[PDB]
């Protein structure tokens, strides 16, 4: 869209929200998001983080999220949303870029911001950082709990 | 993309690490999937803490590629274990799998190859810091190439087109 918010914006934050307080409860990190139809909203997958859950190292919030939508055409990829409740690292940055999804609206980027935020922008990609004091809350808390686990799912 | 970069040298853990990508790739082509594969292994003592291949077809993934899958097959690791690795692949990497080399910090990437594909990612990871050894292994380029020439419709969703 650019500039104003899209019709479905507030929709996608609050499910990837609702995303990441599910990870909390099951003890993992608390990093949620999905994709949505910029065309008519629909939600085309939702995830957290399962690093705790399944032994991931790659099943980030986002790219649990694209995992979540399952094998779809390159086409439909181009006109969505991806929401995220935290500022994608390089590697969930990749995956938006690879894709060629358009826009990824991020909660919060006061916990974590990689070079990604920025390297989007440079690759012609929208970001809209909304600052949603619920994601940076609900981050903040599991920092400050298990900072080793935190590091661990940025490689730190 | 600058135009004063540079590659890399020669480790003696090299040979081996492509033959298991190399190895990863023929095991997904028989599996009927994207023959793409990698392996990740420690510089400091040569032993491989993980390898595999694309898993779209096998598990209906849109994000194991082959380099993701090698990474998600060494399972859940201390931060610093990755500083000190070089992930192998038989194809360079797209944008996803750049920006998973460059989140973990390995050091080095060794690829077969980058006459099939080549993403900005390849530049972007010397950009950021990393090594990048391109082999031109003729094993790797001959079988990614029979594998585009064979199924493109299924070598585009791989890469989102
Ligand atoms: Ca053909
Ligand atoms: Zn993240
Ligand atoms: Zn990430
Ligand atoms: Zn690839
Ligand atoms: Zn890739």
């Amino acid at each position: 869209t650019g500039g104003m918010a899209s019709k479905w914006d507030q929709k996608g934050m609050d499910i990837a929200y609702e995303e990441a307080l599910l990870g909390y409860k099951e003890g993992g990190v608390p990093i949620g998001g999905c994709l949505i139809n910029n065309k008519d909203g629909s939600v085309l997958g939702r995830g957290h983080n399962m690093r705790f859950q399944k032994g991931s190292a790659t099943l980030h919030g986002e790219i649990s999220t694209l995992e979540n939508c399952g094998r779809l055409e390159g086409k439909v990829y181009k006109d969505t949303t991806l929401y995220t409740t935290l500022s994608p690292c390089d590697m969930c940055t990749g995956a938006i870029i690879m894709y060629g999804i358009p826009r990824c609206v991020v909660g919060e980027n006061v916990n974590f911001k990689s070079k990604g935020e920025k390297y989007l922008q440079t690759r012609g990609h929208e970001v809209v950082v909304v600052d949603d004091e619920r994601c940076k809350k609900l981050m903040k808390q599991f920092i400050d709990e298990r900072p080793q686990d935190w590091f661990e799912d940025i490689g730190e």
